[PDB]
């Protein structure tokens, strides 16, 4: 019922990769986590974020004011639980560091260890958008950090292509 993932392609023992919107594979698979890609005042303003928070018809949107009122913002590397509601169970911000806003790309580490506290998500690949992080850094990142069982979505195909491309000469290199 939940999490009935298929058609990825299996990079470790738990990363798992995919060409697919991330929003058709939380409709079709119902995650108990699906992972949002966020700034720090969980404003969803396109990319992933804008994606997730329509097609929750702006509930998450809401949901995320009502906390950044009473919590006050997140930190970058850092992450909270909210409803995932129509599409999961669980929605995991998680706020990759702002490369373009000159954030410090190291804490893209810090952002992945929050994975570890989930046994399986759906997730994009964090920074590699609007926050300007190169997206093979981040796929590496996550490889390295990631513990538990990571769903990947890609949703164009020529950046999968050239995703699963440069992890094979990762895995050779060294
Ligand atoms: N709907 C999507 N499904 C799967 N992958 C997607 C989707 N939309 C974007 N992506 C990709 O997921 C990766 C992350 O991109 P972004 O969603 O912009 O995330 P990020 O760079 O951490 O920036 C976060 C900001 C925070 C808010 O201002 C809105 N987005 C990139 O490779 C995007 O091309
Ligand atoms: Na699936």
């Amino acid at each position: 019922e939940v999490n009935s993932f298929s058609g990825y392609l299996k990079l470790t023992d738990n990363v798992y990769i995919k060409n697919a919107d991330i929003v058709e594979e939380a409709k079709k698979v119902k995650p108990t986590v699906v992972v949002n890609a966020a700034n720090v005042y969980l404003k969803h303003g396109g990319g992933v974020a804008g994606a997730l928070n329509k097609a929750t018809n702006n509930a998450m949107q809401v949901e995320s004011d009502d906390y950044i009122a009473t919590n006050g913002p997140l930190k970058v590397g850092g992450s909270c639980v909210l409803s995932g509601h129509n599409l999961a169970k669980h929605c995991l911000h998680v706020v990759g560091p702002n490369v373009n806003k000159g954030e410090d790309i190291q804490l893209l580490k810090s952002a992945y260890e929050n994975f570890n506290q989930h046994e399986v998500l759906l997730a994009p690949l964090l920074s590699a958008g609007i926050f300007g992080a190169d997206p093979i850094h981040s796929l590496r990142v996550c490889v390295d950090t990631v513990r538990t069982n990571v769903y990947l979505a890609v949703f164009d195909k020529n950046l999968y292509d050239k995703l699963v491309s440069s992890f094979l000469e990762m895995k050779s290199e060294k």
